[PDB]
């Protein structure tokens, strides 16, 4: 039963990881996993927990694991410090996450693992503000600032949480895509033909104008947008739209959850042409799904 039958929860949870992994053929280190649950993996079993897979172009699928929860404080940093999960590296993002808590009051905070890897993310997520606000943060890359024009003619007006990615050395900005041209093929047709990126089919637009989230990278090397992600929510296996990718279909059908039936969030990622893939994420324990629809003041499907 090192693995198998009465076991304690996070335990149940390192299994099901490893078996999402190896089914989908990502690669991960035994070491890193057991670093990351030594130190999370109470969090993991009490708070919205995910398990992710995405599948970049010309390599191996990622699986990531992931958790939030309300907390004001950034509980995730001193946790991934003392796990030795989160070294300096002299750089903006050293700081960057202690700047966003201080810079703008949290309701939650979050942490985001690549069990090939370790921390990847920690994310800040206030309640609803003015975009404005963000720039207050000294060590935001200097490309956020000079979209200023960019954030509100694409109406992202109303950042809905921050994140730092310690692993890309990047950032992402994430809106709340409230507004009625959002619910628009053309939008995302024009908001991805402004940076360049991949425009997809018309059968993904139309998945698209139900995205009540959109994130934009932005980082330290460049002047300009990284990539930009549209999340989409489905309250169970059924509803994700399986057809679209067999990553999509394979996961939405067999994602280990540990409530019977799971929802899950799909990010549609865009970049130039390379940053242009899906993730998905499963709602391991049911709490992230809803807490996605109430964040963005939907009612629930
Ligand atoms: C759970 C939600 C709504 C957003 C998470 S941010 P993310 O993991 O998709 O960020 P990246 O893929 O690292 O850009």
């Amino acid at each position: 039963s090192a693995g198998a039958g009465a076991m304690t929860i996070v335990n149940r949870i390192r299994t099901d990881v490893v078996n999402v992994a190896k089914s989908f053929g990502a690669e991960y280190s035994e070491a890193v996993i057991d670093q990351i649950f030594q130190g999370f993996g109470e969090k993991f079993t009490n708070t919205g927990f995910a398990i992710r897979v995405q599948n970049k172009r010309n390599q191996k699928v990622d699986c990531n694991i992931r958790y939030g929860e309300a907390k004001e404080n950034c509980l995730a940093w001193d946790i991934a410090r003392e796990s030795g999960l989160l070294s300096d590296q002299g750089h903006p993002v050293d700081t960057l996450i202690q700047e966003m808590f201080q810079a703008i009051p949290a309701i939650a905070y979050g942490a985001d693992f690549d069990i090939n890897y370790g921390l990847v993310k920690i994310w800040h997520l206030p309640k609803i503000v003015p975009v404005e606000e963000a720039f207050k943060i000294p060590s935001l890359p200097k490309s956020v600032n000079a979209h200023i024009d960019f954030f509100k003619k694409y109406h992202l007006d109303a950042l809905c949480a921050l994140t730092v990615d310690y692993r890309n050395k990047s950032t992402n900005l994430y809106f709340d895509a409230h507004h009625p041209e959002q619910r628009t093929t053309q939008f995302y047709k024009n908001i991805l033909q402004s940076q360049q990126f991949e425009v997809p089919s018309d059968e993904v637009l139309e998945i698209l104008v139900n995205c009540p989230e959109i994130a934009v990278t932005f980082n330290w090397s460049s002047p300009g947008i990284e990539r930009m992600c549209f999340y989409t929510a489905f309250v169970n296996r059924e509803t994700v739209p399986q057809h679209i990718n067999p990553v999509l279909k394979k996961f939405a059908q067999e994602a280990p959850a540990l409530l019977d039936n799971p929802g899950f969030l799909v990010g549609w990622s865009f970049g130039p042409d390379k940053g242009t893939y899906i993730k998905i994420d499963v709602d391991y324990h049911g709490l992230v799904v809803p807490s996605f629809f109430h964040m963005h003041n939907l009612p629930l499907p």
